[PDB]
DNA sequence: ACGACAGATAATTTGTCACTGTACACTACGCCTTTTGTGGAGATGTCTAATATCTACGTTTTAACAGTGGCCTTATTAAATGACTTCTCAACCTTCAC
């Protein structure tokens, strides 16, 4: 009915090779969403080659409920002006979840 | 008029065969997470019979001695000894003898 009243969460493996700081490569990370469904914000992600799990899921939900601040290095025009907690959240079925 | 006989005729499917688009190019059941009932110690808590100890229960044994009980004959006369008691503890005069 409204905005934060269900969140939703899912992974998925990033479709880009990465590399070590050194160039050598990396497997694909792991990319994790936290949506707002009314609203249909992105609320919060995590991106780290840590596989599907409850750290990690942990590691989405603080970022999308904590306000969000970035540097001067974020070239950012905009503001992410989004936080609060979720009265309810929607997800699959993973072990994680 | 319309439609109604037997047969024409535009479909409809059955079957040929030259052509071409494509896979074969090895390269998923495997990586990773979570729950979870079974299992191995290993610190800790549980709580007794029992072989004493550890005095007392008091109970025997001793000897000391205290009390009861039996026995013990009694007389006279003499002696020795030691004592006791009582009594006594004059004094002047006369007479005849040298
Ligand atoms: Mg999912």
């Amino acid at each position: 009915d409204y905005s934060n009243h269900v969140w939703q969460c899912d992974h998925t493996r990033v479709d880009v090779l990465l590399v070590d700081q050194h160039g050598e490569i990396l497997s694909r990370p792991w990319l994790t969403t936290v949506i707002d469904t009314y609203s249909r914000c992105i609320m919060g992600i995590n991106l780290g080659f840590d596989a599907p799990s409850s750290g990690v899921v942990a590691l989405a939900l603080r970022h999308a409920i904590l306000p969000k601040r970035y540097g001067s290095e974020y070239k950012l025009h905009c503001e992410w002006g989004t936080y609060g907690k979720p009265e309810h959240f929607y997800t699959d079925g993973g072990k994680d979840f």
